């Protein structure tokens, strides 16, 4: 049920740490599967993406230079068939129609990218896309201000609930949305 949605947590030549209360946070609730975007911090990183749940996926990411880690990947869970991928690829950026055609390539109910450093919780046509945001709070051209954050789904059957972690100014955050089917 529970899956963490996480990524994009190095930038080269940067140094960004993931908040103490996102790792304390994360490995005590248990966590069925790990979705991660990519642009890891090394080794370090994937030891901690292990430890929090025994399942972790990770896609290629554009500062990733990790040998093996397929550019895209698909997952099933309850009901929902889920494709992750970094998402610099998708252009113009972000863009909601390019977005959406990834998703039918993938021919999956939930397409997460996270590329944007800006998390995000969006619905088109019976479609979830969905953005966990820079865990670290990375610099990104794309934000000007951003903030660590992730993503926790709590998926049963066919009802996909989604709560929003953020950190801003110094305090934690967290918006639930709920859907159905």
């Amino acid at each position: 049920m529970l899956v963490l949605v996480i990524g994009d947590f190095h930038v080269p030549h940067r140094s960004a740490a993931i908040p103490q209360v996102f790792l304390d946070r994360l490995n005590t609730g248990r966590i069925q599967t790990v979705l991660c975007t990519g642009n890891l911090c090394g080794k370090e990183t994937y030891d901690i993406l292990r430890t929090l749940a025994r399942e972790v996926h990770v896609v290629k990411g554009a500062f990733d230079e990790m040998q093996g880690l397929n550019e895209t990947e698909v997952i099933k869970i309850g009901n929902f068939k889920i494709g992750l991928m970094a998402g610099h690829q998708v252009i113009p950026w972000g863009d909601r129609e390019a977005l959406a055609i990834y998703q039918r390539q993938l021919d999956v109910d939930i397409l997460i990218t996270g590329h944007t450093h800006k998390l995000e919780t969006k619905e088109v046509g019976g479609k979830y896309f969905l953005n966990p945001g820079s865990a670290t709070g990375a610099y990104s051209p794309l934000v000007d201000n951003p903030v660590p954050s992730f993503m926790l789904l709590e998926i049963n059957d066919s009802e996909l609930t989604i709560y929003e972690y953020t950190l801003v100014d110094g305090s934690v955050k967290c918006e639930r949305v709920d859907f159905n089917k």
